[PDB]
């Protein structure tokens, strides 16, 4: 049964509930991205109206072969009428084709749903800047102040600097870069670009990465990894273990790899600066974990709500324990007495 949480009042609408069956009432079904905690459940069975992105509307196409008409692409930044209601779609700045969306009620009321955000200045001057809104429901995944990560700039920075060193270096080291999902491509596209090289990688993803409209993809990616000295593999293959057999395939044309995790937070983003992060080495491998989020800062997220000012915040994340519901509820209360609405 579908959680509250999920749920748009006064409305027919349901945001990321896909796993619970037939929801009832619900006569539009909202999907904010694709990733698999939010699209469980969606298949080429589904026969509701889903509405999302051009970019989501592709992937559900061609990845789980939803067919095409049940599916309701709409434009980003543009007003557009769903069942009588008055929508927005913003972009989320978390992966390719996320959103956030603003439903304006029949009653008056506006809703902000950020689904998985990471929340930037820029957002203070989109559709949002011209009205007040009263509910948001936010990602709150990050929401304590322990957490913290650097800029997405100064983490290519990074990746980019170690990796072309490396390879100048020596010419027979190839680069690794593990992905689960999509987001993130930024990390291997800046590092094949610094080293004049497509990205290689297996036909499923290649297949992924042609649903995104990324500008130029023909030119920046491969199924051909012969030609490749950027390769990606699965993220449960980025260890000591199924590198070495990864080198073994590679028919002796490298002698080294050097391998990039891109994780969220870990704790060690309490002690590390960036610049100062280093890899865990075996023989010829190195591995580097390297904290690139797609989900707001705690500092981030704050200055966000404190901008908006919403009347009511429903968090969408953390909200199975009471632990981490109390905490949150904390941190709302403060945000809202210092900035004074
Ligand atoms: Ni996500």
């Amino acid at each position: 049964t579908c959680p509250f949480y999920k749920k748009i009042p006064g409305t027919g609408f349901t945001v990321d509930a896909f796993q619970y069956g037939v929801v009832e009432g619900c006569t539009a079904y909202f999907l904010t991205h694709f990733h698999s905690d939010h699209y469980a459940g969606l298949s080429k069975h589904f026969t509701f109206p889903v509405y999302c992105s051009e970019i989501t509307g592709n992937l559900l196409k061609n990845k789980l072969h939803v067919q095409e008409q049940y599916i309701h692409p709409l434009p980003l930044d543009t007003e557009c009428i769903v069942n009588g209601v008055k929508v927005v779609l913003l972009d989320a700045n978390h992966c390719p084709g996320a959103v956030m969306i603003l439903f304006y009620l029949p009653n008056g009321t506006v809703i902000l749903h950020t689904g998985d955000f990471r929340a930037d200045p820029s957002m203070e001057r989109s559709l949002l800047a011209d009205q007040k809104v009263h509910m948001l429901y936010l990602d709150t995944t990050y929401c304590s102040p322990e957490y913290t990560f650097p800029s997405q700039q100064e983490v290519i920075r990074f990746a980019i600097n170690t990796a072309f060193e490396a390879v100048t270096l020596n010419p027979h080291a190839l680069v690794v870069c593990g992905t689960y999902s999509i987001g993130k491509e930024k990390v291997f596209l800046a590092i094949a670009d610094v080293l004049g090289s497509k990205v290689g990688m297996s036909q499923e993803k290649y297949k992924t990465l042609q649903c995104l409209n990324i500008p130029e993809i023909n030119s920046l990616i491969t199924t051909d990894m012969c030609s490749s000295l950027v390769h990606l593999l699965p993220m449960m293959q980025i260890n000591f273990k199924g590198l070495q057999s990864h080198l073994k395939k590679c028919g002796g044309k490298y002698n080294q790899i050097l391998a990039f995790r891109p994780t969220g937070w870990t704790h060690s983003n309490k002690f590390t600066r960036i610049a100062d992060v280093i890899p865990q080495t075996k023989g010829n491998i190195s591995i580097y974990g390297i904290p690139y989020s797609e989900h707001s800062s705690y500092l981030e997220m704050k200055r966000f709500v404190q901008w908006l000012k919403p009347q009511k915040i429903i968090p969408t994340v953390n909200v199975g324990t009471w632990k981490s519901r109390s905490t949150m509820e904390k941190y709302f209360r403060e945000w809202k007495l210092e900035a004074g609405y």
